[PDB]
Order: C-alpha cells, then structure tokens, then sequence
RNA sequence: UCUACCCAUGUCCAGGGUGAAGUUCAGGUAACACUGAAUGGAGGCCCGAACCCACGCACGUUGAAAAGUGCGGGGAUGAGG
RNA sequence: UAAGGAACUCGGCAAAAUGACCCCGUAACUUCGGGAGAAGGGGUGCUCUGUUAGGGUGCAAGCCCGAGAGAGCCGCAGUGA
RNA sequence: GUCCUAAGGUAGCGAAAUUCCUUGUCGGGUAAGUUCCGACCCGCACGAAAGGCGCAACGAUCUGGGCACUGUCUCAACGAGA
RNA sequence: UUUGGCACCUCGAUGUCGGCUCAUCGCAUCCUGGGGCUGUAGUCGGUCCCAAGGGUUGGGCUGUUCGCCCAUUAAAGCGGU
RNA sequence: AGUACGAGAGGACCGGGAUGGACGCACCGCUGGUGUACCAGUUGUUCUGCCAAGGGCAUCGCUGGGUAGCUAUGUGCGGAC
RNA sequence: GGAGAGUUUGAUCCUGGCUCAGGACGAACGCUGGCGGCGUGCCUAAUACAUGCAAGUCGAGCGGACAGAUGGGAGCUUGCUCCCUGAUGUUAGCGGCGGACGGGUGAGUAACACGUGGGUAACCUGCCUGUAAGACUGGGAUAACUCCGGGAAACCGGGGCUAAUACCGGAUGGUUGUUUGAACCGCAUGGUUCAAACAUAAAAGGUGGCUUCGGCUACCACUUACAGAUGGACCCGCGGCGCAUUAGCUAGUUGGUGAGGUAACGGCUCACCAAGGCGACGAUGCGUAGCCGACCUGAGAGGGUGAUCGGCCACACUGGGACUGAGACACGGCCCAGACUCCUACGGGAGGCAGCAGUAGGGAAUCUUCCGCAAUGGACGAAAGUCUGACGGAGCAACGCCGCGUGAGUGAUGAAGGUUUUCGGAUCGUAAAGCUCUGUUGUUAGGGAAGAACAAGUGCCGUUCGAAUAGGGCGGUACCUUGACGGUACCUAACCAGAAAGCCACGGCUAACUACGUGCCAGCAGCCGCGGUAAUACGUAGGUGGCAAGCGUUGUCCGGAAUUAUUGGGCGUAAAGGGCUCGCAGGCGGUUUCUUAAGUCUGAUGUGAAAGCCCCCGGCUCAACCGGGGAGGGUCAUUGGAAACUGGG
RNA sequence: CCGAAGGUGGGACAGAUGAUUGGGGUGAAGUCGUAACAAGGUAGCCGUAUCGGAAGGUGCGGCUGG
RNA sequence: CGGGAAGUAGCUCAGCUUGGUAGAGCACAUGGUUUGGGACCAUGGGGUCGCAGGUUCGAAUCCUGUCUUCCCGACCA
RNA sequence: CCUCCU
C-alpha cells in the first residue's frame, strides 16, 4: 500500500488467514470423521466424533469465519447420518 | 496366331462407403401440394486389392528386356477386363 | 543429418510431409446433387471394475460379438511394426 | 461532309492458348514480379454453332500464389547394400 | 568480342542457345597498391599514368545472354579460350 | 584528433592498436552429425514344449540414446615481419 | 385554456411543403465591456499523466526504548557534572476501530438495473438504545527491543526473549443442532410458545476514588438472550428504447428426483431422469442507453432532456480470484495475469489523478498546483485533541438569473452642434445649457457585523446506582472559551452625483430613412430576393423601437406545425383503394330473457421521500430566495357494493 | 477439478480504403436534334417486347386523363 | 546504349524542306452592340523563334553541342 | 426544324 493503516492491515489480514484456516481445516477434518464412520457401521464412534466436529464447529463461529447459520446446517446434516444408520 | 473394329459364346471384378426414385408411416390440407421419419438400394457414384492401364521420376541404354524394372500413379459394375 | 527451410530450379523435379478407426466440426460457390475426407481440431496402449450394458446362438451349461464409462498403470512415443 | 461496298463486325469479350510495337499503362501480390491476378482499350490480327460469353462438378491438364514439409539448396557429412 | 561480306576446311555428321561443374588466359583495371594534373581547402571526386598479385555477392522477374529491380559489397571489371 | 583544413557544414593524411568477412591448412579436446556386430523402450506374428526369459522377420521393424572412426556448421592456425 | 404571417399564379381558390415571429441552454464564437449579489463552469479522450495534498486515530490495551525530576544522592573549578526512576510525558512496534463511509465518474447494463409491487413462513442485520445472564477458572506463543545472517540495496529470514483489551483449554450457559412429546395453528413449504435429556458454545480488563487490603463501586468496556431500530439480500405484478432490409431461439436449455452449496429461496452447482421452455402480445440478434425525483417546451394531449442538486444502480488502469468480517468478493488493499509509470549495482520492489488543484493531448469550448476546519458533518478517543482537497471560504470566467441601481427635481437658449438642401432647415429638448438637491450604493478615511452553538474544562442542585459522605455519569443550574472568510459585508463622514451605461434592431412578419461611392462588379441573403451608371435591403457617412453591460452569430430541443391528426388529418381528379378472390389468426358482431361479474362504475383504507414547480401561501426590507399544511401523484393493491352496457354460461 | 490472460483455427459482422467503373444531383448565356404541351403537326399515356446517337420508333393489349 | 523527330506569344499550331517577311486560331485588352450581358464584328497589345556555338553579307530556316519531351531499334540456337 | 442569359 501507501497508507500507514493500509500497511498494517495487509500484514495484519495474512496473518488472522493462516490462524483462520488452521479452524476450518481442523473443523472439515473433523466433520470427515464423523462421515467415515458411517461407512464403518459404528455410531459410538460417530457420537465421539461429532461432539470433537461440533467444538471446532462452533470455534469458527466464535472467531467469525462459519456463520451460525451454516454451523446449523452441518450439525443438522451430521445427526441425520448418525440417527440414519441405527 | 500381333494389332484395329465387329460377330457368336463363356468368364472375371477382395473389401468398404454414399444413399436417387419408389414405398410405408406420421403430419398435412376440402382434394392435392408439401413436410418429417423409417424403409429402399440408384449410379459411365466414391475409397480401395485382384485385374486392366501407363501419368511422374530414377535406373537401364553392346539392357535381365529390340519398350523393361523400381518407387509412386489412373480406372477398378463399366462407353469395363 | 546441426542451423536454416525453396534461398534450389525453366518448374518444389525428386524427396519430405499427410495417411487407419471413432468423435467434434466444416466456408465461398452451386446445376441444390454437390463442394466435403472441405478446412480445422480431439480421442486411440495396458490393468481392474468385467464372463460391463447390450446383442447372437442355445433348454441350460457354455461359446461368440461387444459399446460407453469410472478408477488406475507404463513409456520419448499407444492405428508404438 | 464525302468516297466506296453484297454488307461494312451487333451483343459479349479483349495485351487474350489471339497483342508485332511490348516488360503497353495503372492497380494487386513480393524486399525486389518480362510470369500471375484485377482494371483500361491504338483489337498489328477477338467475335457469335471452324459458335460468343459465362459456368457448379470433374482433370496423373496447364498457369500463378500460400500453409505444411523437407539434403532441392546454403554445403555438404556419415553409414548400409549392389 | 558485334552485325555482316566472302564461301577456303568440315554435309560416308566439326551436336546447335542458356545454365551447371571446372577453370585458364589478355589488360583496354571494377576493387585493393603507387603516382602526375585538377575548375585538388578538407572530406569526396574528376582525369590520365604505372600495376594482372589476389579479389570481384546473394536474391526477384525472364529459357534467356542481356537488362531492370531488391539488398549488400573494398569491388560487384570487360573480353578470349 | 574533433587535431590539420574550413565562414560554417563538416573533417583528414602519415602513424599506432583492436577485431572481422571471404578464402585456405590441420584436427576432433569442445559444440554437433553419422555411427546396419553398443545400450535401452516398444508393435505384430512366429519359434526355443509351457511360465518367466529370449531368438527370427517386419527399412537397422519402429522409437530414444550413443563409443571409436570419418566429419563441419566445431576448434586451432595462416596470408606476419 | 388554444392568435398568426411570408412564399407556387397574370390573377384565383385549394392541396402542400418551406421560412419567420416565442421560449429554453452546462453553450461556443465575434465585437464590446463598470460594479455588485446568488448560481453555474471537461458535454470531447472511462485518454495518458510531472508534483503536492485528499484517512487516519486510541498511551486510560501495550512491553519497550527515549524523556521527565517532586526529592535523596552528586565529585566538587558554584562552574558544571551528575547516580537513583518523580508524578508521569513523546509513543517508531504490537493490539483495536475505522478504512466497505464520505468523495468521483457514468464505462457497462434493454436487466426485476430502475420506477410503482411480497414473503417477511426463504433471509441477513455489527455499531446505537432498551429489557434480560455473566468477565469464573488453564496456560502457551509473538512483534518491538535485542542476537545472528542477509541485503550497495530497496526490504528480509533465522535465535533467545517480553507484553497486551492478540490467541487458544475446561466447567456451567436460555442461543444452536438433535431427539422425546405437547400446546396452538396457518397461505402449502409450515409457523409461534413451552418442558426434559443428549451434544456444543462466553468474557478482558484499563482508568480515577474508596479498601475493614475480605472487597465493594462507578463512567468506559468485554461476553450471552428476547427486543426495538437501522442498513443490506432475494422474489413478483405492472410500467417505460429503435430495427423484421433481424424469424426462429435454447441444450443446464425446461421441469423432476437426489446431493451439495448459500445468510437465504432457487439449474444456484452437479449426478441421474425425461423432453420441455421461449416466440408474431416480436422471441433471438443487432443498435442505442445508466434508471428515477425532475428539467425544457406546450392550452392540453404530447414531445424532448436526464450537466449542476437528491435517491436507487453500476464501475474504480484492463481482466480473474478469494481473504478479513456484521458488511467489499475492496475508490486511494492484497493475491495473479496484461498494457503503461517509477525505483533497482538486475536478484527484485512500488503505483494507478473517473479524490482536490494542475499538466499534456484531444477539442468550438470549461477554472486556482489558493486559505482554513472558525462553521456543518465524519472517523478515532472517556475527554483534550488529531486527521478531513468531505465541507466552509476565497481566486478565476458577463456563462446564466437578478439586483437596486447608475438618482430625484427646477429649468425652452430650442443654444452650441450634426449631415442633408426645394440655400431653407427640423428633431433630440425640460433632458442638458446653467445646475442643485438626496445618499440605493461607493468615490477616501474612521467605526465594525451577525455568523459562536459551544465541546469541554469548572462551580452547583434534584435523581438513580453507590459498603458509601467516596468518586463520577445522566436530567435543571452557574462560570468559562474559540472566526478561514476578514479589517470583508454594513454604518458615519467628506473629495462629491462625481465613480455605474449597454448592446442589438428599424423592407414586411414586428412600432421604427436619407446623401454619397460602386455599377451583375465589389458584395448581401432566415424567407421572399437586392447589385448591369439616380440601390429606402452593399461599402461608407449622418440619422431612430425594444430589453436593459451586453447583446449579435452559429449549434441543440419544444412551439407555432389539427404537419403522423387518441385528443385532431386524409385517399374520384392534389400524395393515397391492394388487379381480383378464397380464407387461417385477429378485429367486429341481430332481438328477448335469466344468471355470472372479467371489463365498466363506485365507497373506504396504504404509499407515491426531500428539493423543484405549483393551491392558500407566510417569513427573510420585496427579493435573483427558505418553512408548514394541502393537492397532484396508480391502466396500484385489498375489500364491500351496483349490474345498464362490453364480455362468459 | 474449475479457471483469467495467452496461443491456434475457420467462420460471422461492422467501418475505412482501392486501379477502375456506374448512374445521380448541381452548375447566366456549349453541341445534336424537336419527343411532350394545340389534333403539338403520326392524339397522348399505361404494361410489355424489340430496335435506334439522343430524345424516341414500332408491334401487341389496355385507358381517355383525346 | 544507338538512330530519328519535335521544341516558335498565355495555350495549340503554321512558317523550316528551296536563307532575306516573325504569322494564325483561341485566350487577354479596348471599341462597336444591349437595359446590361453573352455571342458576334472591328481594333490593338503580347515573342525574336528552348539554350549555346558555328556557316553565311545575312539564320526561326542550314551545321553542331546541350537541355526537355516523344518515337523506333537493341542476343541466340 | 429552331428561336442565347438576366
Ligand atoms: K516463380
Ligand atoms: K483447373
Ligand atoms: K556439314
Ligand atoms: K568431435
Ligand atoms: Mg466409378
Ligand atoms: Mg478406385
Ligand atoms: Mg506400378
Ligand atoms: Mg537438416
Ligand atoms: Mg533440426
Ligand atoms: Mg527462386
Ligand atoms: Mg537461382
Ligand atoms: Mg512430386
Ligand atoms: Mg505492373
Ligand atoms: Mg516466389
Ligand atoms: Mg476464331
Ligand atoms: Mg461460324
Ligand atoms: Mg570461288
Ligand atoms: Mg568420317
Ligand atoms: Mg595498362
Ligand atoms: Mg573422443
Ligand atoms: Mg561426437
Ligand atoms: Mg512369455
Ligand atoms: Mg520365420
Ligand atoms: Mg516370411
Ligand atoms: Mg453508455
Ligand atoms: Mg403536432
Ligand atoms: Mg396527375
Ligand atoms: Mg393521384
Ligand atoms: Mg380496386
Ligand atoms: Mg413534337
Ligand atoms: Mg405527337
Ligand atoms: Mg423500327
């Protein structure tokens, strides 16, 4: 940039991308989980899972990267995979 | 007995492609036109061996041969061989 | 056969290049048939899924034909001559 | 106007498989084009079934230009066989 | 070296234009070397003299020789065989 | 030496030095070419009984490399004094 | 609430064009030019740009340098030095907010882009202000600073550290998801409310004061729910361009089903199915264009425009993509590509004037490289304040509109003085000659604006919190302070009406003539037309109606033009009946009665911003201007009637 | 995987320009005839054909606007 | 390159071949004409013969050179 | 058969 702020902010915003997608990396590995094991047949594992993928969930909500609309949507999608196996 | 043309009588032409007329059905109109699809299988039609021809080049030129060979070339259901 | 690429030569003569199958796509012009394989592009081996779908034959067993896909594998190169 | 004729060449095409002069002139194409294409028309000496002018398709036809391609060439080198 | 004149060799054959390949010779010198004169200030030239050692381009058009043109070059010689 | 010369424009001789073009000689260390008794990949078919591994033929089957040798477009040197 | 005129003929009536008088403007060009007050000023090249400036702030998040010195210390030339870390200050660097606003330009867009229409049951919604729970308990890293290595460099990578209101762990959290049922329902998809379980998910403290040093506070402020509000998103009816010498278009195309994605509904994306969708009511293509409030014109219907000013949209050197978040798929960011500018010791970096000024270029043509945040509004902050080419001012330019003027008034020589000539004149002309009276303004010196509300700082008092008298904040209440313009507007007072009149037109339309010089020449011309040796329209010279420092000329638009005619025209002979049928679609359709109610009509309710123009219109001295209440505004909803007529049975 | 820019290719459309060529318009006093307007000296005009320097002529059919 | 032919007023041409004379048409100017023109009629002005040299008593004329413009010719089997 | 221009 030109700008003093401008400078900042460039530096600033890769900085907060790298932490950010740690999240939503460790969330989609976690949601993956949760999606194998109902390939596997084994729900006490998928309950164990969908807890540790409803934390990280729920980690980028508080940050402000998934909307809390979209973490509604994911947790929705998930249960109906668990509950759909038994 | 070569060759030109003709006459009688035989015979040959691997394969592949294209898709004329007609027909049927559907649409279509008062009738016809006309349209589509399927079917159909025309042609000195197409690509291409055999076969027939002889366009180009090279070679040969006291030749392997008094007209050929090699590599390409043209026709190849026809006014065909 | 380096680099070049018709500068050669009367003249690209000779040679090189193109070349199969499937698919896409294809202008002027036209006698409405054509032009047309116009042009220009893409695919092409092998393995597994797989005795695939589907088809022929058969009472079946079997034998034969066989797309199109998906996932891979190898090479400089798969109509590998 | 005048002379001559049986009648004086129409349409179309034209430096042409025809044009001597001639590489006509102008334009195009090329760095450069006596060839080629398009124009023009002083047609030496086109011209209407010894047809005129066009023309899709077709051609081992002739001509000019491109892409590709190459030992055709710059300029030749090596290898195989006879 | 031209076009010719003559018709002497060759009509029981002296292949005939141009190009290609290979040159070689002359000098009336195109370039390079040395000079004189100049209407030679310089840089360039002009003109004549000496000099034949070596050098003297690739293309477009045309069968062309020649020529014109493009682009170069120190120069793009003229002739004989 | 922007010296001489010239109003300027321009712009030398003579003398030093460097580096080319064309031409020639040699040679393969280098860059490449070729390299049919070198190495490798690969198609079809056929043979070594079979598998595996190989041989034959198909332009050296084709394709990618390549040693020596021979080579130029490559290198060195020459026409100096 | 609506005016015509000239011009076809020898003359006529008609048809028919042409031209003129009006108004308008972002104007340009001539010639000319005094001042003032408001307004306006790249319409061309969304061309390229030298230079500067246009968004920075918070030290009451922050460790840290670097200062401070209230004091002790301080060797001692009283000259200078100093050793400790004073209250606290300056705040590179880290962290927060803003930077997505404000500003600019209209390139693209024929589209749900816009103007008038819904879900809000398809959404989102930080900041602000409420009502409702909390900041409890784990640490671990990392800038700066330093150490090391780079970089001539520009810039930067390692190492050990340090902080934070930066980040992450865990409990319990009404949110959220899942499930178990209810309650209650809508416009189908449903929605709203309640209860338990399972799962998940919270914070942050920095200031000033008081601590009984247990803590308890309070502005600020971190985090959670139900709100309100605000600003966005999607969807839809209906509207508003040209060309058929553009007739077929489409293949994620049209619908389904499933999966995914999205804040969100959805071919939005994809898989697998079908075969649809659109179009003569104009699809598709091409052309042109931001749309709207408005603006110009007109009796109105209409027509044209969409500079300035307000709203929606789109874009940000060209093009693509995501990141951060409540919110850009970024106007002074980044990532990547491209064409251009800059730097680079060549490895690599930096930027986008469609921000203000300015430059070049283009062009008929459009400003100052200006001053100030005093005012208004922002951003940041608790505040002081900082930053603000937004904005206020000023510069420039007759480019507009208009000021109130540039006096009023007494005064007949009709003088002076003019160009004509029937050698005489006549009009300007009560206007000046001679004045003589007043200060709208200004000719020069003295007074002097308003604009400023303040924000705070301070002093006080009711209220609510307060362990509380702390100590602040919020209602009433003092005191306090600041102006770019600018010593500028406006007043007084002289020198004094001195400084302040203009341009254009004068055949006719449309109120306004003679000498001379040319001689179809030179020239003129909106139209009709003038000039060939007596030119009331040409060259010159002297002479006069409008509006008022300008008005002529050219350009554009509406009017006149009942001249595209719905209002409001035509087709025997002026332009115009298809050569004539058969007919698809379409348009139109006898009489009665019944019924219907789409059209038709009608009542009621909601919106159609602000400005502008306008109805009453007021205020500012009237103005060249600002406020309120209305009205218009809809082929518009929703609903209740009426039912003759048109339509349906 | 998608993907901007770029590359290659054959078409579509629009503008500019082009040797030459075609009519058209305009232009005080050019050349040729005299076709039309009168019965315009062959009534004219419409369609079509053909011919001719040029207006035009001629055929066929039509019209009266003879 | 060689050979021809031109070159005369503003423009187009005679005169050149046989030496003595500068003409013609159009344009230009003036007059006539007419209202004024146009056309027509009459009357003028305007070169020194592309340039230079030569021969001659004397050169547009004959000879040469030069410049400009045309025309013709230019292997060979 | 024709009858210059204004
Ligand atoms: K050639
Ligand atoms: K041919
Ligand atoms: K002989
Ligand atoms: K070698
Ligand atoms: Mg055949
Ligand atoms: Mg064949
Ligand atoms: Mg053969
Ligand atoms: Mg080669
Ligand atoms: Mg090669
Ligand atoms: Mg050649
Ligand atoms: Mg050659
Ligand atoms: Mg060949
Ligand atoms: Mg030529
Ligand atoms: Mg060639
Ligand atoms: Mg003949
Ligand atoms: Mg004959
Ligand atoms: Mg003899
Ligand atoms: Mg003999
Ligand atoms: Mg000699
Ligand atoms: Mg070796
Ligand atoms: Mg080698
Ligand atoms: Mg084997
Ligand atoms: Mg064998
Ligand atoms: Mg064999
Ligand atoms: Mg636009
Ligand atoms: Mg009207
Ligand atoms: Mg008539
Ligand atoms: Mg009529
Ligand atoms: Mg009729
Ligand atoms: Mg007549
Ligand atoms: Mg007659
Ligand atoms: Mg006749």
């Amino acid at each position: 940039p030109n700008i003093k702020s401008a400078i900042k902010r460039t530096k600033t915003n890769n900085e907060r991308r790298v932490h950010n997608a740690t999240i939503k990396s460790a969330m989609r590995t976690a949601i993956k989980q949760v999606e194998a094991s109902v390939a596997n047949n084994e729900a006490d594992k998928a309950k164990t899972a969908l807890t540790e993928a409803a934390k990280r969930i729920d980690k980028a909500v508080k940050t402000g990267l998934v909307h809390k609309n979209t973490a509604a949507r994911y947790k929705s999608r998930l249960a109906k995979k668990v509950n759909g196996l038994s």
